[PDB]
């Protein structure tokens, strides 16, 4: 037999037809059509009340979606006794093998029904909905001229990785809370599950911490290059956090310590031995800054900071970064984060962090390492000690340069095109682990705008997407790069200014 590898497609880019991505586990089509009309209602029904409420707002969810595109105004309706036109949201005899996030969703000419084991499930069933329906329905305004239809359809699903997340780096450059929730909405749409806030580094520091508020009356006053910067407020985090719950995204904050911590250094002059303010910096260097390991104000400083957190972050992880502590000496940093973990389990938080954290001394098997290394001996410590691990190898750095010439990202990675964020396994960073699941780092040392976000992630998350929640059995680059011109029209639709790759 014959085999080969991708290369770009001759003349450029290429970027009744449902286009669903992630890959689900089965899919099949058979004869005859449902139509959605401006009549239809959604119905919704648990197996108890306040079930059946928490399907009610996801219902809710779903209508606003169906309603900008198609003008509509489907309502939702408390009822197990659809009417025919209807689309049926049910939790009542969900196949359990399915888990939490699992449904079987079931499309005849009279009726769509979605049945899941949990709300969480119906919520990620509905993202697969919407990639049944014609594309236009994901368009934000009104379309004409395009029959609402889904063909006859069967199909059972359930995500391979019970992590599946996406980081975005807001200490480098600021966005918006706005731009935030958008960037959330976008990727909850590919079934991602998790959102990682890197809320400090060097250049910046983004939340609100009352106890210590020159953090951000200097703190937040920069970003790489020397533009004004920014914050959240805890108003505005509890915002974001209340914005990804209704999409089933948890999500987990990252105060990075003991380095990448300039921000804080040059807002406290007695965060430093010699009790002066650090200044500011708008460089891109990383490596040379360190909290004081054996100093009593270190500890009380990071215990204000996990105390203001912990208050209004219902995520029971709290992320303290540990990567690049290269002005920190081992035995300190075995020391230092140790100490801040038990800072952390004290306010009833578990801790994530980067590799090399799990070989400090204090780590329990509650912790959760983060594997962006992903050498042979990364995780050594992780796996001896049973803790779970969410990898980020380089074909998860969407940061990184589609190619030489990408006008936007770095490249300390090698370059990372569409076809590289999607011919990797998990297994590939680390062997022998407990793999909790995969997490896409979006750094932002040379984003500066919506659209530069938009340029990385979109074609790049749909790949590490797929990786998380297809099985790598059914994962096949040729099936999905064809799946992915498809799928172009609806990232159009959805107003992502997308990266329109050669290699697909
Ligand atoms: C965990 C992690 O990725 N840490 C830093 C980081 N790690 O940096 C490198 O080590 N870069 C590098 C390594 C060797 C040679 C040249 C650059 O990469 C990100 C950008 O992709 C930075 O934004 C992060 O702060």
């Amino acid at each position: 037999h014959h085999h080969h590898s991708s290369g770009l497609v001759p003349r450029g880019s290429h970027m009744s037809q449902p286009s669903i991505l992630p890959k689900p586990v089965s899919y099949t089509v058979g004869s005859g059509q449902f139509v959605l009309t401006k009549n239809a209602s959604i119905f919704v029904a648990g197996n108890n009340v306040g079930e059946t409420d928490e399907l009610f707002n996801i219902g809710q969810a779903l209508a606003k979606k169906l309603n900008a595109s198609t003008g509509y105004t489907i309502s939702v309706v408390k009822s197990n006794q659809p009417t025919a036109g209807s689309i049926y949201l049910t939790t009542v005899g969900g196949n359990a093998a399915l888990g939490n996030e699992g449904y079987d969703l079931i499309t005849t000419s009279n009726q769509v029904t979605l049945t899941a084991n949990k709300p969480e499930g119906v919520f990620r069933g509905n993202q697969t909905l919407l990639q049944l329906l014609p594309a236009g329905i994901e368009k934000n305004t009104v379309v004409s001229g395009v029959q609402w239809v889904i063909p006859h359809s069967n199909i059972s699903d359930k995500p391979e990785y019970e992590y599946r997340g996406l980081m975005l780096d807001v200490a480098r450059h600021f966005f918006t809370v706005d731009e935030v929730k958008r960037q959330i909405d976008l990727a909850s749409q590919y079934k991602i599950n998790k959102f990682h806030m890197h809320l400090s580094d060097d250049q910046g520091w983004r939340i609100e911490i009352k106890s210590w508020p020159d953090l951000i009356e200097i703190g937040s006053k920069g970003q790489v290059g020397g533009g004004p910067g920014g914050y959240y407020t805890q108003e505005q985090f509890k915002d974001i956090v209340s914005y990804a719950a209704e999409r089933y995204i948890e999500v987990i904050p990252e105060i990075d310590m003991p380095g990448h911590t300039n921000a804080a250094l040059a807002s406290y002059g007695e965060l430093n031995p010699d009790g002066k303010r650090k200044a500011m910096r708008t460089d891109t260097a990383v490596g040379y800054s360190t909290l004081m390991p054996r100093a009593e104000i270190t500890y009380q400083f990071v215990e204000d900071v996990i105390s203001e957190l912990a208050a209004i972050s219902p995520s029971p992880y709290i992320h303290l970064g540990g990567d690049e502590s290269n002005a920190t000496s081992a035995a300190d940093y075995d020391y230092f984060f140790g100490r801040v973990t038990a800072i952390a389990n004290s306010y009833g938080k578990k801790v994530v962090g980067w590799d090399p954290s799990d070989t400090s001394s204090g780590a329990t098997s509650d912790s959760v390492l983060q594997n962006w290394t992903c050498s042979a001996s990364t995780g050594t410590a992780a796996k001896a000690k049973g803790m779970k691990v969410i990898v980020s190898p380089a074909n998860a750095y969407l940061d990184m340069k589609y190619y030489s010439d990408s006008p936007i990202g770095l490249q300390w990675r090698g370059f990372v095109n569409t076809n590289r964020a999607y011919n990797w396994d998990p297994t590939d960073c680390i062997k022998g682990a407990n793999i909790y699941g995969v997490e896409s780092t979006l750094w932002t040392e040379t984003f500066v705008t919506q659209d530069h976000l938009d340029y990385m992630l979109y074609p790049k998350l749909l790949s590490n997407a797929e990786v998380g929640w297809t099985a790598r059995g059914d994962r096949n680059w040729d099936d999905f790069k064809e799946r992915l011109i498809e799928h172009t029209p609806r990232l159009q639709n959805k107003g992502i200014k997308f990266f329109a790759d050669p290699i697909v």
